[PDB]
């Protein structure tokens, strides 16, 4: 019917991604009418995705736009991820007003982040730092830093660039120092699998290479039954024709961090991620994840 409705959250970053996807759709289909259907979410697991899926199941919208790391590992029947857009810088960022790097932070400094993934890696290297929870939209996060509530905070490089706040990035951390969350930097689109018309329209937005990388990352997480908030790092790169997948699972306090890696052909992306996950599980990840999930442990 030439009309496409986009379901999205109401934060500045969520609306940015909605426009980004709209612009792409318009560029490849100049006669389409695009409508934004703003929602709200519990996050405002899968607290920040559920209302959007409901919108899709009862035909209130046609597609839902998410940041790949927020997309849940399991989907209600009839729904699924069908498009993965070009990946932006996938690195974590060091944001601070008073210090230029993590090394310069004196013992006792307060670093803010609610991510167990960012936390376990920070505690492993610097046991002297105090890691405190931090929640809210990027804008309120930056406010609490500015109000002297935190000495430094950790945020994704992609979020800040997208919002035109690149100047806040004191330092982009290498993946070797802070392994990214699965799909960090990529936008993914979910819709009703049987909606051939919508899916046909989406094809031009899919970025092959990014889809390959993210597939390896997600298969790893799906096996670990991971979710947006667990001490899990999962990051893949396309190096000389092969995918190089790295993963880690760590105790929040940094005492124990289990690491592993895989290298192989693009078409083996899913099996690779599942294999790496099982290697971590049989190496202690299971015990750590069971303490995090508390009882519920991966198969
Ligand atoms: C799963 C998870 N979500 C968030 C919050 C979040 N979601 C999207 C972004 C923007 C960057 C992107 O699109 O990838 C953000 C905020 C950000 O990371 O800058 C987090 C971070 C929680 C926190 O640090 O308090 C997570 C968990 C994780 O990254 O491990």
């Amino acid at each position: 019917d030439n009309v496409l409705r986009i379901a999205t959250r109401q934060s500045p970053l969520a609306l940015w991604q909605a426009h980004y996807v709209k612009d792409k759709l318009m560029a490849s289909h100049p006669g389409l009418v695009v409508e934004l259907v703003p929602m709200v979410t519990r996050g405002d697991k899968g607290l920040f995705v559920k209302e959007l899926e409901v919108a899709l199941l009862e035909n209130r919208a046609d597609i839902a736009v998410h940041s790949m790391k927020d997309v849940p590992v399991e989907f209600p029947q009839g729904l699924g991820l069908v498009t993965i857009c070009e990946r932006e810088d996938p690195r974590d960022a060091f944001v601070s007003n008073n210090y230029d790097s993590l090394d310069a932070l004196p013992a006792g400094s307060i670093v803010g982040t609610s991510s167990l993934r960012r936390q376990c890696q920070l505690a492993e290297r610097r046991p002297d730092l105090i890691i405190r929870s931090l929640r809210g939209n990027v804008g309120t996060r930056l406010s609490k830093l500015d109000n002297g509530e935190y000495d430094a905070i950790i945020l994704a490089v992609a979020g800040l660039k997208r919002l035109g706040l690149e100047s806040r990035i004191r330092a982009a951390l290498p993946p070797e120092i802070s392994l990214p969350a699965v799909g960090q930097g990529a936008v993914g689109i979910e819709c009703r699998l049987d909606d051939s018309r919508t899916r046909e329209l989406l094809a031009a937005l899919n970025h092959h290479e990014t889809a390959l990388r993210v597939t390896a990352e997600r298969a790893m997480n799906t096996r670990l039954e991971g979710g947006c908030q667990v001490p899990i790092g999962s990051y893949a790169e396309l190096i000389d024709g092969e995918i190089w997948l790295r993963a880690l699972v760590g105790a929040p306090d940094g005492s124990q961090i289990i690491r592993g890696e895989r290298r192989g052909a693009p078409q083996d992306a899913e099996q690779m991620g599942i294999s790496l996950a099982e290697e971590l599980l049989n190496n202690g990840a299971r015990e750590i994840l069971a303490e995090v999930y508390n009882g519920d442990a991966p198969a």
